[PDB]
C-alpha cells in the first residue's frame, strides 16, 4: 500500500545513497 509503499521508498531511496 502506497501509504507504507511511499515510506519504504524513502528508506529504500535512503540506501541508494550512492546514485553512482
Amino acid at each position: 500500500g502506497s501509504t507504507l509503499y511511499t515510506e519504504s521508498r524513502k528508506l529504500l531511496r535512503s540506501w541508494h545513497l550512492p546514485s553512482v
